[PDB]
């Protein structure tokens, strides 16, 4: 279950998970905006219904 700042996603797949999975939000100084930029959770996704 991940909330990637735009839509709630529920997936049950054979993920090859990273040892340090995370999400990365980048703050842009010039326009003072925060954007979702990094999605480091799974290296692969297969075999799921
Ligand atoms: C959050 O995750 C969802 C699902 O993984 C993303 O929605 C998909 O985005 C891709 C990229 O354009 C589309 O091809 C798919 O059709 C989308 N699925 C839908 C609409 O059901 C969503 O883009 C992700 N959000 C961010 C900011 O990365
Ligand atoms: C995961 O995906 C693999 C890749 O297709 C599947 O491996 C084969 O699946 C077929 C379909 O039943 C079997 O006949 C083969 O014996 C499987 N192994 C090989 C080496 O071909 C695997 O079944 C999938 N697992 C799940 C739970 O969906
Ligand atoms: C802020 O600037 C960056 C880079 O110029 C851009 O990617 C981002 O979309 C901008 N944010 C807004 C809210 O316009």
């Amino acid at each position: 279950i991940v909330n990637n700042a735009t839509n709630v996603v529920i997936k049950v797949c054979e993920f090859q998970f990273c040892n340090d999975p995370f999400l990365g939000v980048y703050y842009h100084k010039n326009n003072k905006s925060w954007m979702e930029s990094e999605f480091r959770v799974y290296s692969s996704a297969n075999n799921c219904t």
